[PDB]
């Protein structure tokens, strides 16, 4: 059965793409107002050398403190999300963080060189670049692994942005406490997405495409808390504070 979108399936679709729209500026115009990315030279990816540097980080935080601001404003606009305690959005806000900017920078990311393409040379961001931020390949290589299984899913942008409010919107986030209000808000949408592959999505991948988004949602959360590890080892690095930013060190402090 392939039943068409309802009017308030078909609103919901339309807010959220006017949200990202919105949210995410393609031309990535605004980098240059972050503190400059500094490379220093380490072709041996020495973690000694890059933790006495952190060269990128300044940047890095900069980026991440920017897409933070821009997923809080993309949240607000997901219908049902305002009808959240302030205190549950919070919540879900700090702990979907990086999972749905490692979503959204998926845009950015190309297979033609494995980099976050957004910009010229001094905005193209490589494994090398997140390395000389303070973290490890432990983290990075799954992450590229990630991108590209997601950029080969071909996603609709229609897709791309329900998948991030069902990123945000998660019943199964620590501190949370109605559950149910959340898990409401996103089996709404989930059957929006349900709804939208299958009558709008065509094959080969009509279907099955549902079951292998889910599947990189369940990746993210490894990812974060990956992540998470790797935010604490470089929090321990004298003068950290100073190189990140008061919204990062908030999110993951
Ligand atoms: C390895 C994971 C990570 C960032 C980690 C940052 C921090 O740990 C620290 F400290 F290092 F700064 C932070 F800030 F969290 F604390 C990361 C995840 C995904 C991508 C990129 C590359 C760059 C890019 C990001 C976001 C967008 C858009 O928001 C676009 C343009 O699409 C490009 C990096």
């Amino acid at each position: 059965l392939r039943p068409k979108l309802s009017e308030e399936q078909q609103r919901i679709i339309a807010i959220l793409l006017d949200a990202h729209h919105k949210t995410y500026d393609p031309t990535y115009s605004d980098f240059c107002q972050f503190r400059p990315p500094v490379r220093v030279n380490d072709g041996g990816g020495s973690v000694t050398l890059e933790l006495s540097q952190l060269s990128m980080l300044p940047h890095l935080a900069d980026l991440v403190s920017y897409s933070i601001q821009k997923v809080i404003g993309f949240a607000k606009m997901i219908p049902g999300f305002r009808d959240l305690t302030s205190e549950d959005q919070i919540v879900l806000l700090k702990s979907s963080a990086i999972e749905v900017i490692m979503l959204r920078s998926n845009e950015s990311f190309t297979m033609d060189d494995m980099s976050w393409t957004c910009g010229n040379q001094d905005y193209k961001y490589r494994v090398s670049d997140v390395t000389k931020a303070g973290h490890s390949l432990e983290l990075i290589e799954p992450l590229i692994k990630f991108q590209v299984g997601l950029k080969k899913l071909n996603l609709h942008e229609e897709e791309h942005v329900l998948l991030m409010a069902i990123c945000i919107v998660s019943p199964d986030r620590p501190g949370v406490q109605d559950a149910a209000l959340i898990e409401a808000i996103q089996d709404r949408l989930s059957n929006t997405l349900q709804t939208y592959i299958r009558c709008r999505h065509p094959p080969p991948g009509s279907h099955l495409l549902y079951a292998k988004m889910i599947q990189k949602l369940a990746d993210l959360r490894s990812l974060n808390e990956e992540h998470s590890k790797q935010y604490r080892c470089l929090s321990f690095q004298p003068e950290c504070s100073m190189k990140l930013t008061p919204l990062v060190l908030e999110v993951f402090g």
